[PDB]
């Protein structure tokens, strides 16, 4: 469904990147935290939904389910806050393998950047343009415009 | 035209706001920004490239626009850098207009919120949602899907 996300919170470094994928195209947004807090998620979420039209998110663990910071968020968002609980055992697998290739990105990139903040902010630009042959930037957009129209 | 964004930097209280607008359609994402430095200023094109298929950027200032590390960034995601003289008049006064309406927005979200930052996200969500009828959201998936087909 066009309006479905799943947030995924990945370690690396000492670090937190906070991720939500779309899930019908597999395109991504992603942060790097102090660490994953109620208030840090409830940011993001809100960042994301003025940027696209979020709908349901399942959330990525029962903390962020149960913060009343998510909570609010998702209210003021008009977001569907749903669990993550992968009912169809696959959902793990896709996103551990996408973690995979992020964290390899941010390997293949570090040369390049200081900061982890802008290597991710890097992977995220290479994950959204790779071509699989349409990229998860065009199927997003795909999905979305044959959804309104 | 699809990919065409101009940068917009204003002022409220004692920060900066960075603004990137879809020209064609009215869309924006916006960061609270300590100061507008290059570094700043190249770290948000890499993210809203990574986000949307962005080819051109016309630059808010000429010290952007000269700036090696913004150039860097915008070599990096493949956009093309351009100024942000308005050669049509009306240019500068729809930014002005859409500067004024932003802080409208902060102004009326700011018992909800203790920071200016999520204010600002606050007022990025209701600009891209309002209906003028289409939201802006609306028309930069609708554009940016035609392009694709
Ligand atoms: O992916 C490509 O090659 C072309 N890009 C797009 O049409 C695109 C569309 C939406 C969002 C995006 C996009 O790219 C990055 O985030
Ligand atoms: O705007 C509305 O009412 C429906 N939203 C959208 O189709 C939409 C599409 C793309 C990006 C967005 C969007 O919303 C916010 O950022």
């Amino acid at each position: 469904s066009p309006g479905i996300w799943q947030l995924d919170c990945t370690h690396l470094e000492g670090k937190v990147i906070l991720v939500a994928v779309h899930v019908a195209s597999g395109y991504i947004e992603a942060e790097v935290i102090p660490a994953e807090t109620g208030q840090e998620t409830a940011y993001f979420l809100l960042k994301l939904a003025g940027r696209w039209p979020v709908k349901t998110v399942h959330t990525d663990n029962g903390s962020n389910f149960t913060s009343t910071t998510v909570k609010a968020a998702c209210w003021w968002a008009g977001i569907k806050q749903e669990d993550g609980i992968p009912y169809n055992p696959q959902s793990q697998g896709v996103i551990e393998s996408m973690n995979k290739e992020l964290k390899k990105i941010i390997g293949q990139v570090r040369d390049q950047a200081e900061h982890l903040k802008t290597a991710v902010q890097m992977a995220v630009f290479i994950h959204n343009h790779k071509r699989k042959g349409y990229s998860a930037g065009e199927r997003i957009v795909d999905i979305i415009a044959t959804d309104i129209q």
